[PDB]
């Protein structure tokens, strides 16, 4: 195809076009990136610690970093034109979602990323103790969010079941 590399026709002109996608780790953001198939993965390391991935294709930049973590997740993270963002989580780890939403709620307190369509992949939706996507959207409490349009794709990364699905909404929000 490219059946993706086609969502994004339209939006194909001049500025950039910038796709935020971050997530705690192994919520398969990487794997994400792969399928995608827009181009070649290209990883950089703009801080000690901060690996931050990227791809390209035309316009439309996707940077991908991971978050919630280690020691110190940082500063450097203060977001140019930033249209997009992705939050991708491990629906299998219910521990941790509760840190998934003290990251979802953390950036989109930002100033930068202010006027930016929330996309949210509930994504290891194959394993037999999967958390559904209502089970997802109160988890991280994305009813009372009174101000983003927002949504929630149920996907498999690894198949890449609703990518297309979750990415034809995006791409029409921007548009
Ligand atoms: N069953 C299943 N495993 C997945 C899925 N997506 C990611 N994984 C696996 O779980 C790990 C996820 O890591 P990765 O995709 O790099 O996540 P990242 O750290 O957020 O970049 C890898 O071993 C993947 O093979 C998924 O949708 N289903
Ligand atoms: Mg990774």
């Amino acid at each position: 195809g490219n059946i993706f590399a086609n969502l994004f026709k339209g939006l194909f002109g001049k500025k950039e076009m910038r796709i935020l996608m971050v997530g705690l780790d192994a919520a398969g953001k990487t794997t994400i990136l792969y399928k995608l198939k827009l181009g070649e993965i290209v990883t950089t390391i703009p801080t000690i610690g901060f690996n931050v991935e990227t791809v390209e294709y035309k316009n439309i930049s996707f940077t991908v970093w991971d978050v919630g973590g280690q020691d110190k997740i940082r500063p450097l993270w203060r977001f140019q034109n930033t249209q997009g963002l992705i939050f991708v989580v491990d629906s299998n780890d219910r521990e941790r979602v509760n840190e998934a939403r003290e990251e979802l709620m953390r950036m989109l307190a930002e100033d930068e990323l202010r006027d930016a369509v929330l996309l949210v992949f509930a994504n290891k939706q194959d394993l037999p103790n999967a958390m559904n996507a209502a089970e997802i959207t109160d988890k991280l409490g994305l009813h009372s969010l009174r101000h983003r349009n927002w949504y929630i794709q149920a996907t498999c990364a690894t198949s890449g079941d609703g990518l297309y699905e979750g990415l034809d909404w995006l791409s029409n929000q921007l548009r």
